């Protein structure tokens, strides 16, 4: 039931990122001289989560008090008495967050590319600018571990 | 009941597995000279979580104080008298979660390509070509253990 | 009742497993110059878990105060006092697991092949590369105890 | 009325094996050259289990401690005085099982193997194979105590 609805919706993402990266490099290498697969991870957990935080005042000039009582005693043998009792008003954020379900973790693209005939290999050149244009497509994340591989071999 | 369905998402999976290696595979070795087989392990346990963080306040400059009382006496034979008392403010996040029931945690690839015939072994660079572009078709993970082979000998 | 369900569930994962074997090893050796078997021992009990876990605050640097007091006392013949109460909050972690009734526990494999005809036995390296094949198609765990056997002989 | 069921389940699970080693022998020795026969020992028990589990904090670097006093003392004749009381947090799992009624035992199993006929007796490497494919059709566990034989003498 959910399993069937979790692995269409992965084909939905998949396809709808191949049909891109094939609009995009149609047309400089040609209308049928590439071809490319995407594999994509999802996650399906639910989760939430609560966050407080507050402001420190260690220091006297950012402190905010409420109520003082400050009691000093000397005597002149000398007696030293200090007596300090503090209030204090804090600043504090609260976050509540609810995550979405079926998020992309992580993406896997294979490019194969045909060579030129006029059986003549592509220029290096070339190939850069293929591999930019696929990054560009495919929504390269280095933080979210994306690997993408493109290669280029004639056709059978 | 329960067992029947999980056998067949499993198979449901290797399938799209086999046909997104299949197909990345195709247009160089050929149509049909090469195949491939996957076998998946599945986790249908049921499992929740709930985790409690604190930020520790030890040092007196991250500290968050709301009331403080200090008396300080010293009379001069020296004697010497300090009370302290301190209540404090703690930042803290609270996290729930509920994984996901048939996720993947193990893959293993098998393929075999077939020799080139004009009855000539492949080069060993489109051997190498040919593992990159199955390791990016089946979503190899280190992590995962996931383990790969690949082997070209002539068909029959 | 249950016994019998049980009985096809193992039959069932047998036959897959074979199938996946013999369709692996099909085109390399021959179309019928192969056989194999399979047997599983499966778990069918009923299990539950639930874990807590407390992170150490046994470092000050680490640990997360709500409310001290210190006294502090000092006569100068010498006296000292030193009286200290501490409260903590600490961070914990609790889950919940119920396992799947169904998993495989063990795996024993046997792989029968027949000698190739121009009755001549198969080379070492066409041997490695049948049990590598065997080993990625039957998903072959160290961990899991399994244990797979592969025979060359003349078919009667 | 459940001792019925419990022979006919062992009858059941005797033929499987006796079935598997069957066709795992049958393509070497030849179609009709073997016979085996398989008695198996069930346990029919009905068995629960709770098990509670602690971990240790001898050590104060992984000790959790929630509230703790300490009060020192020293007049210098010398006097010492040192006071301590301390509460701690400790990790705990608890795990519930219940086993399944109708679990293998223990393994007795015997095989017998006709001569060569061109009347000549099997060579010692051929016996080991047999033996090993047994061993692997059986599911042999030496844990479990089961025990193999296989006799080689002429048919009549």
């Amino acid at each position: 039931d959910l399993n069937d609805a979790q692995l269409k919706f992965a084909n939905d993402v998949e396809s709808r990122i191949q049909r891109r990266i094939e609009a995009i490099l149609s047309p400089i290498v040609g209308n049928g001289n590439v071809h490319a697969q995407v594999t994509a991870q999802l996650d399906f957990a639910n989760k939430e989560q609560t966050e407080e935080h507050y402001s420190p005042n260690g220091d006297a000039s950012k402190a905010t008090l409420r109520s003082r009582q400050l009691n000093i005693s000397e005597q002149v043998p000398r007696s030293t008495q200090r007596n300090e009792t503090s209030n204090y008003e804090v600043d504090r954020t609260i976050r509540h967050t609810k995550m979405n379900v079926g998020d992309i973790e992580r993406l896997s693209v294979a490019v194969v590319v045909n060579y030129k005939t006029l059986p003549l290999p592509l220029t290096a050149d070339q190939m850069k600018q293929i591999e930019d244009l696929t990054r560009e497509a495919m929504g390269f994340s280095d933080k979210r571990g994306d690997t993408l591989n493109v290669v280029n071999s004639p056709f059978s």
